[PDB]
RNA sequence: AAACUUUCAACAACGGAUCUCUUGGUUCUCGCAUCGAUGAAGAACGCAGCGAAAUGCGAUACGUAAUGUGAAUUGCAGAAUUCCGUGAAUCAUCGAAUCUUUGAACGCACGCGCCCCUUGCCAGGGGGCAUGCCUGUUUGAGGUCAUU
């Protein structure tokens, strides 16, 4: 069987089910060294004319109800990082993600069991925590 | 004498010489430019029911695809055909396919490796990986200049 680190310098696995798995992040790497050019050209008209996962949710859950798996950690997350070199706007997002979704549930009310600890304030709905 | 040597008329054998002819050769004149990595010429193996040569064909193998003709092919068997019909010919045209192994011959050589993928540790199935050079994209390394 082909090494954890092998396949992925090639791209333990089942070789049968990851040699098909080889098929932008890569080409963005050239943006980085556009902007270099940019700098040393010493304009900024060019820098700013050069500045202006859906496919993979799917795969990993194909259905609506599977997203529950996954979902705990995601609310952890989201709910850590709303009250948190991570930029603002990034914070600003998570914090509105996590109110829309409060909201959402509030509007339906569907909330079974709560449970106040030091950790945190658990819900229940599936289970998530907030700081 | 018979037998046997020799000249000649007739009869009986060789060979195709003479005569007649040819889907032939040679020579003259006229129109055109038409080989090849999108794989040339050439060589080997197979293909028709029966097959020596020639021609055609490449496991779709004396052919497959398409149009015209309209009732065949023929040495033998065999097929039919609704033949008043989108339909037979070993017919003609031929623009669409297949195109075995070699061969400029092209994975590495003087047997024999790799990407791919697939339908079921492992495999069938399908295309490629030869060298010289031109344009573009990607990565890596090294000389100049800048670095308050």
């Amino acid at each position: 069987f082909i090494t954890r680190s092998q396949a992925v310098r090639k791209l333990f696995y089942y070789a049968k089910d990851i040699q098909y798995l080889m098929h932008k992040f890569r080409e963005h790497k050239t943006f980085a060294r556009k902007l270099t050019r940019a700098l040393g050209r010493g304009e900024v008209s060019s820098a700013k004319r050069l500045e202006e996962l859906d496919h993979i949710i799917k795969e990993r859950y194909p259905s609506f109800p599977d997203a529950i798996r996954d979902i705990d950690d995601a609310l952890n997350m989201l709910f850590l990082f709303s009250n948190l070199q991570v930029s603002s706007k990034i914070i600003n997002d998570a914090q509105k993600i996590c109110n829309q979704w409060l909201a959402y549930v509030a509007k339906e009310r569907l909330v079974r069991k709560v449970f106040v600890s030091i950790k945190g304030v658990y819900y229940q709905a599936v289970r998530w925590l907030v700081p």
